[PDB]
């Protein structure tokens, strides 16, 4: 049978069936018929996927599903330690237990399963982007060389399938390869049922803990973090009884502890990090005119398009305007309004002092992470500061520009969706750098122009009384103004310190001294 | 419950209860119910802050509050010796005794 639910495995249902069919099948049917065909058994399996998705569990469970001996373990980088050749001889001795037993019993020996961890370090040894060549050659010779070995099996697992050299993934060597991905809602429900089983075996769980609700609450989780959530909930519930209540039977777990753990304890690695938005949207958003409404409507239309389209899986948009106009505070809100499971912000604030290579790796890593989820939204902040642009000569970095241009057109893999929002302050330079023909649409964020809008914004904020309002309006309505919102906040805060009598006057002075502009 | 003041520490009051509850509530409590719980015990803690705030003073007090063995010590810049392989030997030796104790007459 294929009962992968009673052994611990959860979401994995098709990978197991296919792997068992293709590899662990030649050794199940009667020996006589197999000998009559005389077909060589499979001698390699490869696994790849995001970390902590249930890889080692399957590897160790498969052996016990068969009948083999102690499964060995070897680390990837450790094999490429200070000494090689002696470690190659240690590899030879690692397989010698099966070697001697093989020649002693050619066709009547058991399975000698060896598991490889981080096979990328051992192999690969690229000359782009020495001592290890000896190890790769030795491993290739031992796995499939002049000598014939039949009673062994190699299972390798990694996180970067592309780095695997093409020499290994050829017939005879590791051939069957599988992907393990993040679970969907069904996988989450199955995993939660598996882990929360013993608890129901002793009436230690309250009746208000609905697994179905928890399944829909957690989005883009991993099995390890689900186990961590269960552990945290148990710990909180138990600590509730090592306190003012009874000191060292009336013990149960309540949904309140589960919700508290969700909101305070566990932070997913492929999820919406809520703590990051407190430092980019501080004073909220206030409707001082029509442009705010127009921009928000455009953003919502873009989100709706990308969510319900099949022929346009990639969409990008660029926000541009004069300096000090609130560009980074309207992009974050647009991203947050959508309920996309995966959201991230790549900003220069976290790359103070990097070289020109670290930036490319960081950007590629962010965009690589964004691909695993089935719905994403990534924000790039202050592109010009990202390119290190200074208008004397001028000077900038070519590598970052090329990486950005290439990345802004690569479609998402297979059947997923994406949305990229950019921010900038000097559109003409981007026009001359050819970037502007890579984005799909543009939006203009204007500044405050007329006195009425200034009056509306000042009233909505709220700092001046009726008399001061009328006094300010008397002068303001007689001319036209040009100033950004952030500067308005700064001027109000600076003015408010003065004594009540002079406040108005002071403010007026500032607006006259700085308001000189078209 | 714990009253920090008499243990030789004062001021690190709020940031004590969080760690206590999170990672040390399962090394107490009647073991029989814990057997059914099946929960495993945490095996890691990280502390960060400016120098000279009492980080070391907390470890030697947590050690003598759980009825444990004496604290082993290690340094970072020294274990990064030139000898590659002997550093692994030091790493092995570090756990040797605890590994041996778990191997025999454990639980
Ligand atoms: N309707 C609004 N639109 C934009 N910002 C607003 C609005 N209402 C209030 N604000 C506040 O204005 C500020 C806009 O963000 P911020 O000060 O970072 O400007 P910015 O455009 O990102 O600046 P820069 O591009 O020069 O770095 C935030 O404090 C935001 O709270
Ligand atoms: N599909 C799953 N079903 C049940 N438990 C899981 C599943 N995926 C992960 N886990 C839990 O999370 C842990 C993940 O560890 P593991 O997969 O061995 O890490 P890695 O894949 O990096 O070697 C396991 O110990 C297991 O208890
Ligand atoms: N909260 C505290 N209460 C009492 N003494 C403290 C506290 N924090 C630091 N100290 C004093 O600092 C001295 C050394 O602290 P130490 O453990 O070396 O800190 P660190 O290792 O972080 O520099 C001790 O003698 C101790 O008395
Ligand atoms: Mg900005």
């Amino acid at each position: 049978d294929w009962n992968f639910e009673k052994m611990g495995i959860g979401g994995l249902d098709k990978e197991f069936s296919d792997i068992f069919r293709r590899a662990f099948a030649s050794r199940v049917f009667p020996p006589e018929i197999v000998e009559q065909m005389g077909c060589k058994h499979v001698k390699g399996i490869l696994l790849y996927g995001p970390p902590g998705c249930g890889k080692t569990l399957l590897a160790r469970q498969i052996g016990k599903m068969l009948n083999a001996r102690e499964p060995k373990v070897v680390n990837g980088p450790e094999i490429l330690n200070k000494y090689v050749g002696e470690s190659e001889a240690n590899i030879r001795k690692l397989f010698a237990d099966a070697e001697e037993e093989q020649r002693r019993l050619g066709a009547n020996s058991g399975l000698h399963i060896i598991i490889f961890d981080e096979i990328d370090a051992i192999c690969k040894q690229r000359g782009s982007m020495g001592v290890h060549d000896t190890v790769v050659n030795q491993l290739l010779s031992k796995i499939d060389g002049v000598e014939q070995l039949n009673n062994i099996l190699v299972i390798g697992m990694t996180n970067r399938p592309d780095l695997i050299d093409e020499a290994l993934l050829r017939p005879g060597r590791l051939e069957v390869k599988m992907e393990i991905g993040l679970p969907d809602e069904k996988g989450r429900l199955q995993i939660l049922h598996i882990h929360t089983a013993r608890m129901r075996g002793h009436q230690l769980l309250s009746a208000d803990v609905d697994i179905k609700e928890l399944a829909v609450e957690t989005k883009n989780f991993s099995g390890a973090e689900l186990e961590g959530l269960v552990r945290a909930a148990q710990s909180t519930a138990m600590n509730r009884h090592i306190k003012a209540s009874t000191k060292v039977e009336s013990l149960q777990v309540t949904r309140g502890d589960f919700l508290a753990s969700l909101e305070n304890d566990i932070k997913p690695a492929f999820g919406t990090n809520q703590e990051d938005y407190a430092s980019y949207i501080m004073n909220g958003i206030i409707k001082w005119g029509d442009p705010v409404t127009r921009v928000l409507d455009d953003g919502e239309l873009l989100v709706q398009q990308t969510k319900n389209s099949d022929r346009t899986p990639l969409v990008s948009v660029l926000l541009e305007g004069p300096p000090h106009s609130g560009k980074t505070a309207l992009a974050a809100k647009i991203a947050e309004e959508s309920n996309f499971p995966f959201i991230k912000i790549c900003s220069p604030d976290k790359m103070i002092g990097f070289s020109e290579t670290a930036k490319c790796q960081a950007m590629k890593k962010i965009f690589d992470d964004a691909y695993k989820s089935q719905l994403s939204c990534v924000v790039v902040d202050d592109i010009e500061r990202l390119l290190d642009y200074v208008p004397i000569g001028p000077r900038f970095s070519n590598l970052v520009l090329q990486a950005l241009l290439v990345l802004l057109k690569k479609a998402p893999p297979q059947g997923r969706k994406l949305l990229i929002i950019g921010t900038t302050s000097r559109k003409d330079v981007l026009q001359e750098m050819e970037m502007l023909n890579a984005f799909s649409t543009t939006i203009h964020v204007p500044n405050i122009a007329t006195g009425e809008q200034l009056l509306e914004a000042l009233e909505l904020l709220g700092n001046f009384k009726d008399k001061e309002r009328t006094t300010i309006a008397q002068q303001v309505k007689g001319k036209k103004v040009w100033i950004g919102i952030k500067k308005l906040l700064m001027l109000i805060e600076m003015s408010l310190q003065m004594d009540p009598e002079y406040r108005v006057r002071k403010f007026l002075a500032l607006l006259r001294e700085e308001g000189a502009s078209p």
